């Protein structure tokens, strides 16, 4: 977990381009508004609650320096 | 957790119609009657119950908070 | 807990139910007991199903909610 | 109600002996008969003996009707 | 884990071959190497981890005794 | 545990993977980094894959087990 937060915060606050692609194939796309150990919020063209658990990658549109 | 909570919590009492993705790829359609922590109640023409473990998305029809 | 008010009411009630699977399989009968990881679901023949492999769970008709 | 109903299921049908035939989430459909269980696996005989995950299975269905103890 | 472990244990001090479905289909083959709480290593070519929770079933290429 | 060690190896050997997720897609690169639920994964592109939606990690040579 020591790693995930901090990613995932790194991602907020810049507000880096994520794309989010889900188990089943789909591909979510927007900036990370913030997120909980269980769910990400997601803004952009569609705002979002996505579940982790039904994620399987979060792809940076650019690498972040934690 | 911190987010999920009030944020389900406000769908529920603005009474915002949501799209819920379940894992599968079925989209649900409805309102937040209520939830715990492992199901969601989804109130159409009956009540179904969600398990949120099946579910990808919750997709609000309008901007929220 | 709001799970299980809600499955003893459609148990209590013998409400005819439908239990999606989380691969989209839909099973058709009445609850005739659970715990916290199965349900066992009477119909043509009874037959236990795993909470987790559970999408959702729709009564035939509207029943008092928790 | 923990495994207050899966356990003497599980049992009831290892104990009898009962055919059964248990569906995996991806479709998949095993046959043969409980020989044991715990609390995240399942041992189903049939042509050979395998081990089942639980959190792969959807549900099990006997061969017949049952009665619980 | 009063069956899997044992079950497991015995396959590789065995060294029995065997055959892992995945919940995807997919089928692995090798011997079971080592296994904690969450993978499994599998030997063949290069021993690959493999992650339980993606593993539907582990068939033994023989008869195994507990 | 053995996911650890395992993970550690290929990291600080900087090993070339191939990671295949439940869904049956396959990523390749080097663990740069992990934690107890994701591993960042980087190579033509960097990302953040989680743990739960992973099946297999495949070294793409032999390599020292735990």
């Amino acid at each position: 977990h020591s790693l995930q937060d901090p990613y995932l915060n790194t991602l907020r606050k810049e507000r880096v381009p994520v794309s989010i692609y889900l188990v089943n194939g789909i591909k979510l796309q927007g900036q990370i508004e913030s997120f909980d150990q269980f769910v990400i919020l997601l803004k952009n063209t569609v705002s979002q609650m996505v579940y982790k658990h039904a994620i399987s990658t979060v792809v940076p549109s650019r690498p972040v320096r934690l």
